[PDB]
């Protein structure tokens, strides 16, 4: 099964200066939880900004061009990166702007962590359908000290 996980603030923006604008921990936490043990695929871009593996995951690195570190797995297409994964239960698109517009029309569910920030940004989330989409788990959490924005924790699975 594919899975797009992802934190949309206002408006769908998800990044800007290849970077997550807010602070929220209680989200990585949450990303960090459901992406563990998972096959985990994203863009170049969105490794240039990690820099290092993420720990305990198979990374999978869409680039048309060659391939820059070995720590990784790199993949041309989105052909390759699924079948890159073999034969696993859920394969998590931590993607980048594109990578989710690629992978949404095969996602058959989306961990949405959904942020009461506004901030601008140069990156959106696909705009997709909310209607083919069924809400199994959604999550709201006031701000605390920690973390300074009220979010919800939103689970979809595609009808
Ligand atoms: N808020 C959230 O949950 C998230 C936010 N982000 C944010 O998104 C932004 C980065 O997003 P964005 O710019 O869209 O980039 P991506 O990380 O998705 O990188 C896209 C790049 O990977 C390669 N690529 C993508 N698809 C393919 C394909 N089918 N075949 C071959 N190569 C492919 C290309 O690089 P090449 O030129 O080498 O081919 C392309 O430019 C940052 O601001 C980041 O912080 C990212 C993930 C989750
Ligand atoms: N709930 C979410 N944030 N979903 C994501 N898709 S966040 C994706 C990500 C981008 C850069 C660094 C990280 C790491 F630091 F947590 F590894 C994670
Ligand atoms: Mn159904």
């Amino acid at each position: 099964m594919i899975s797009l996980i992802a934190a949309l603030a206002v408006d769908r923006v998800i990044g800007m200066e290849n970077a997550m604008p807010w602070n929220l921990p209680a989200d990585l936490a949450w990303f960090k939880r459901n992406t563990l043990d998972k096959p985990v695929i994203m863009g170049r871009h969105t490794w240039e900004s990690i820099g290092r593996p993420l720990p305990g995951r198979k990374n999978i690195i869409l680039s048309s061009q060659p391939g820059t570190d070995d720590r990784v797995t790199w993949v041309k297409s989105v052909d390759e990166a699924i079948a890159a994964c073999g034969d696993v239960p859920e394969i998590m698109v931590i993607g980048g702007g594109r990578v989710y517009e690629q992978f949404l029309p095969k996602a058959q569910k989306l961990y949405l962590t959904h942020i009461d920030a506004e901030v601008e940004g140069d990156t959106h989330f696909p705009d997709y359908e909310p209607d083919d989409w069924e809400s199994v788990f959604s999550e709201f959490h006031d701000a605390d000290a920690q973390n300074s924005h009220s979010y919800c924790f939103e689970i979809l699975e595609r009808r």
